[PDB]
């Protein structure tokens, strides 16, 4: 069937590229770049988000896969050595497909929409200051840094990191966490971590500015006139092609624990 | 139908325990303790702990409903001055059913029976005296050795006790999980630990077992004692879940907005 | 003596200024923001920290007052109706001086010294923010995140403590040093806990590719480009504050974080 | 001079203690009565109760800590080292001194006192722990959870650590409160963040129903009942280390936690 490889940018990435193009030219397989059903990514887990983005129009019919030049990836999962063996596995068209689920980051001010692979951030461009809302009823109202939702396979990403709890991408629902929040006798905060199902709106509303820094996985930009910031469990999911067993909880353990055989 | 109502022993309690009693008596509900389609818990979440594991082997056919005496509870919502308006939306069966998930804790032994038990709040091991030393099995696979005070496994509606006290993420009771949070973990060069949270979906099992001290204080919400010659303790989802009855909506973040933020 | 009066810059500030000023001129008091002995800020803590960078050289020379237009401040304390009291008490000179220390912050690539009040942040000027944490001439971690944290004990109140910092008397003369978002895994270890040195201990951030950083002090924050250190130590400097009455500084961060 | 080796009970120790024992065959003689120089072998554990072994004499008495098994905080040397240590200390070297903590306990009968080389905490004894925290005759928190820890700057690196608490240079005589589990509600709001208090700084925790409670000094933990007040404070008195080679305490630190 139909396919397409990205790459991160190094000769690694581009030799690697080069060589699966070869090996799929003795299979019935069309390279095409803009309308493909397997995406196979080289290079990082920010290649892989890249190549997500790049076809987030086309999620339904199409299946990634992930390849990992430097180290472990979450979403880059197979090592260039078995590059060989991705070619031939590849070649019948047999593979299980696992989803996993998105989150849906509406901006309001006209009204946009954005799909998060791992996370969807917002800062300010001084102090941030916003109300969080949820299920149209008042919460909390922030103060700090930003806040962050993150997707289940996004809480291996920022959200490990900004001190959040790892969840299994076979649950949908969505983590929010806070980004160096102040808990004084004015600004209460919860500060534990908040996993949202689906259905569940998260609404983040200004109180006096207007301005911030929304960011979508590994893209951050400016947003201007901003009333309402909603978040929820998207409907739409990335589907993965599987050939061999890799637990998620064995990627968290090869990656933040210990790789003895490597 | 038939029911029976738990008191948390205070005067309070359990003049609104008799007050209620006579009121169901105006209608068709027949008080029994033995086998109660619903159950009233009167108190707050400790009492009604203690109700949920009264009859945890009639989970199936009972809707349990919480009534605080003093300050609001996640699992007692109704307020004292609505047991009036309770006890005629029960009469009339004027109720939905909603159910929460459980957790199931398996200790076994060294060949001696295995132990079974169902936890609504969370299921924590920590050590018989002396350092806390164990290996936590993902799936039939190693995924660290932990060393340390204890371990916190953490029903979804447990989340907002103990799991959030010790840093645990809150996570909505619609969702079928459970949540692993250490206990004072020392995560150095020797014993590694991911320090994060860990949420578990369904058909998962945490497997902890030990390294050389083999008793360990095993504790199931309120319950706590100690096991010895443990070989094994097996976290998982339980396929049984808490029904309560359900007559208002009161959000369960608004539970946790007016517990933790303000009320 | 010699004295002078920053303002925040609303109206309320700059009316209390030239209130003060007149009741200032009405004793023994030369208005001076060349040679100044006292300086009081008025407005709140970023106001009070614009008071401290206007007087770096002389830090040993000055005593400072804080007065809060908005907000209580670890740093503007006196409220804005008790500056009748504070002009008599001035005068005479009775006030004792409490002193409390300051972190010095050193980059280097001709070397750069600037002195914090409250900490000093530094982070990535865009991509990924990885660097070395050198601990006296010894590699201790290297560090991939948003950024690290060095706090003054004054400071730690602040972003330190959002941070998840500890939170020390302005009497320990230390340096608190916070992780910012670490991404804590297997190539890059780090401590995770909030590490506080004592003085003569100098900690060295050291670049592993990019050398542009978001280098922040106080309330300001340079892009530095083509950065090869930044170290970190205890300053000998330190800042006085007039001390008329007693407010004790666990007593503040009582009624912040505690009401 | 006058010495005396504590063992942790294993193979490893004793073996390694009676090698040691011979080698001073020196002018030195055993004395475990009123020694100058204790060594301990196994762990940071059995260096902890060779400390209050001899509490009585702190004064006097210079410690050196061999670890069997894995690098401890207070067991630094290697048995492979054993040797050279041997020939040093028959005397040339140095001494270096660590801060300890003070905890007094109250009744409602007397009062009892403490010395802690790590730290001291407060828990339960079954229910919930309910306390008022005191800073200074000044009322700072009410806190409810499972306990609280105060630290020992040295014992920054132990149940501290585990705890999510600063880690403290031991040159800073100072000590460090961290919270265990705390429910931190609106009717019970802690300050979260841990807190390090100098000198002269007394915390005071204050039963408000139970008044029984499980104190822990180091690796000694007995119920108190009747408990009136619990006082912690910096002691006057420090344990004396007898520094032989140069291994810092941050790359102490490092070869724990980051390797
Ligand atoms: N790969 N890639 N590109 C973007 C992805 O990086 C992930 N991320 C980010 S992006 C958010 C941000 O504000 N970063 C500021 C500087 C930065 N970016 C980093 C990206 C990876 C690792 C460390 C970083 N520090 N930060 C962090 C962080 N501290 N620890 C862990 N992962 C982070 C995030 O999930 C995003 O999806
Ligand atoms: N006064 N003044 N200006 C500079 C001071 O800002 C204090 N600070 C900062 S400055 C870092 C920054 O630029 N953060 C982006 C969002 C922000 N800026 C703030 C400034 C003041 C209070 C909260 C802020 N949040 N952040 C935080 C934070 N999250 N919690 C607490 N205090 C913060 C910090 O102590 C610094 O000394
Ligand atoms: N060695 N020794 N024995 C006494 C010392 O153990 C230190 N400690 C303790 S004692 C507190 C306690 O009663 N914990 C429950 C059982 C226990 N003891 C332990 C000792 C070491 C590591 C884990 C432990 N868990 N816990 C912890 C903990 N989680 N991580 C690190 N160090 C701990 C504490 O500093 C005490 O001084
Ligand atoms: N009856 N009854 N209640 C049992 C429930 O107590 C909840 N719990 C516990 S039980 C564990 C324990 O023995 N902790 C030390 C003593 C204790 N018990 C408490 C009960 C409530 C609040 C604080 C407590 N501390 N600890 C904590 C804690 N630190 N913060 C919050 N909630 C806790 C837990 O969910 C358990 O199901």
């Amino acid at each position: 069937m139909k396919y397409m490889i990205t790459s991160k940018g190094d000769e690694k990435s581009d030799l690697l590229r080069l060589n699966m193009i070869a090996g799929f030219g003795e299979y019935d397989m069309e390279y095409d770049d803009v309308e493909p059903e397997i995406v196979i990514s080289i290079g990082g887990d920010g290649t892989f988000l890249s190549a997500f983005h790049q076809y987030e129009e086309r999620l339904d019919e199409i299946a990634f896969i992930g390849i990992h030049t430097g180290h472990l990836g979450f979403y880059a999962d197979w090592r260039p050595a078995e590059a060989d063996k991705l070619v031939k596995l590849l070649a019948k068209g047999e593979y299980q497909k696992v989803s996993y689920p998105l989150l849906k980051t509406t901006v309001k001010y006209k009204e946009a929409t954005y799909l998060a692979l791992n996370e969807s951030t917002v800062k300010s461009s001084g102090p941030f200051v916003v109300d969080v809302v949820i299920n149209d009823i008042h919460f909390e109202r922030f103060r700090g840094d930003g806040l962050c939702m993150s997707t289940p396979s996004g809480t291996t990403a920022y959200n490990k990191s900004l001190g959040g709890a790892l969840m299994h991408p076979s649950i949908e629902a969505m983590q929010l966490t806070e980004m160096a929040s102040i808990n004084n006798r004015v600004y209460r905060t919860i500060g534990s971590p908040l996993v949202f199902p689906k259905h569940h709106v998260v609404s983040l509303q200004p109180v006096n500015d207007k301005d911030f820094q929304i960011s979508v996985d590994h893209l951050s930009i400016l947003h201007r006139d901003v009333q309402e910031i909603r978040y929820e469990v998207s409907a739409k999911k990335i589907h993965f092609a599987r050939f061999r067993s890799f637990p998620f909880w064995r990627r968290v353990h090869d990656s933040f624990i210990e790789d003895l055989e490597h």
